[PDB]
């Protein structure tokens, strides 16, 4: 790519977006050249990769006494930095983890994510301040997008009914095909529904989600199966080796209603999410590939609460002081509120980084407790809610639990965050907190 060609990019202030289509070898080829160069210079650099699957293979032939590597974390001891998108936001949530690289590499960087919204936002933020260079790699840079980007080989895009879930007739042409294909779907619920009746035809298939993509996608190529059922989680960078992908083009949408994060239908995907479900297919010039899909995009996703926790994220990484932080260029018109509203003292910051890496807090509800609570032990927010945030259980009956001293409380959070519950976490899980273990 001309715009990394010499050693222009690395200078202080340099924003680079390489942008090249799926396929292009930006992670397994372009990337760790990029790294090279800047450690046989003994320029600081930081590169962040999505996923721990990732990490590890940009660790191949990479870690030594030159790149150090990182599982979030905390431990201090190097000139090259490699971690993953969150373990860069719960780094710089610490005191002892705020220490700052010349050069900075996002692999990519279209995650919409909260922890990789502000990732690339302070990034963004530090090269517009002269502080360090950027490289932003996506094949879908935030901007306008195009749903039927280029690919190294051939797909056959076609409009088809999609089954919405389990389907007992018809869609013949989902078992006939011969080959691995890739089904999108919104969420782990439906991608649960769609994986029985598949299983039922006598078909292989393996689920990736958010909880079970680290360990789950490994098995792909290893035992490759007639079909992965998928969510967004597969949308940066993972290779699922497939012919054929089915993408009903929807996702789950966490949006703040009432105070509350509700969890109630499906929006269709941006241009963004679609290019990148289809970008899964057509990756060189051999055979003939297939995108089935069903639906319009929606670019418009400024309701969702990942943009709101991108702030309350990155307005806890940086600091009050010095020019004021932003997301990353296009994407700035969707932080809710000015810069800085959400940020928090060191004391309030370690429990409100606690909540997250031990207790499976979303960034929303971790946010909430610990700016509105004072003792870390105390549990009392989890059943003084309004009658209308009561929790069921699994009978559909009231959720009730016992605190240490033997009170009977029923589960009422003051601040309701429906993904808590569902979607690859559970209810009791939330009961161990709040009965104080
Ligand atoms: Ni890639």
């Amino acid at each position: 790519p001309l715009s990394v060609q010499g050693t222009g990019w690395m200078s202080k202030g340099q924003i680079t977006v390489l942008d090249m289509h799926p396929g292009s070898g930006k992670t397994h080829r372009v990337l760790p050249e990029l790294v090279r160069q800047c450690a046989d210079r003994g320029m600081r650099t930081l590169v962040l990769a999505p996923t721990r699957v990732v990490l590890k293979e940009m660790e191949r032939a990479l870690a030594g006494k030159k790149v150090r590597f990182h599982s979030a974390v905390e431990g201090q001891t190097a000139i090259v930095d490699v971690m993953c998108h969150a373990t860069y936001v719960h780094r710089r949530l610490l005191p002892q983890g705020r220490q700052n690289w010349e050069v900075a590499i996002m692999d990519e960087a279209h995650w919409t994510d909260p922890h990789s919204i502000a990732a690339r936002g302070h990034l963004y933020s530090l090269a517009k301040e002269n502080r360090c260079a950027l490289v932003l790699m996506t094949a879908t840079p935030p901007g306008r997008g195009d749903p039927f980007p280029e690919s190294n080989g051939a797909i056959m895009s076609e409009e088809r009914a999609i089954p919405d879930g389990e389907w007992r007739e018809g869609f013949d042409w989902i078992t006939e095909y011969e080959g691995r294909t890739a089904w999108f779907v919104p969420s782990i619920s439906k991608g649960g529904a769609v994986a029985r009746t598949l299983r039922q035809r006598g078909k292989s298939v393996i689920c990736l989600n958010s909880k079970t993509f680290e360990k789950d996608y490994l098995r792909v190529r290893e035992e490759k199966p007639d079909f992965v059922v998928t969510t967004d989680i597969s949308e940066m960078g993972a290779n699922l080796d497939v012919s054929r992908v089915i993408d009903g083009r929807t996702n789950i949408k966490p949006e703040e209603v009432d105070g509350k994060v509700e969890l109630t239908g499906t929006r269709k995907v941006t241009t963004a999410s679609a290019a990148q479900r289809r970008g899964r297919v057509g990756r060189t010039s051999g055979r003939t590939d297939e995108y089935i899909y069903s639906g319009q995009c929606d670019d418009d996703d400024t309701s969702l609460v990942q943009w709101k926790e991108a702030q309350i994220l990155l307005d806890n990484i940086t600091t009050l002081r010095g020019p004021v932080a932003t997301f990353y260029g296009p994407e700035q018109v969707k932080m809710p509120e000015v810069a800085g509203h959400y940020r928090l003292n060191e004391e309030k910051r370690k429990h409100f980084r606690h909540l997250m890496t031990q207790c499976d807090f979303t960034p929303w509800l971790a946010w909430h407790v610990a700016t509105n609570t004072s003792n870390v032990l105390d549990r009392s927010w989890t059943w003084q809610g309004p009658e209308e945030n009561a929790i069921d259980g699994a009978d559909g009956d009231l959720v009730r639990f016992k605190t240490p001293g033997g009170s009977e409380r029923v589960l009422q959070p003051v601040w309701k965050d429906c993904r808590m519950f569902r979607e690859g976490r559970d209810v009791k899980d939330f009961i161990l907190y709040a009965s104080g273990r």
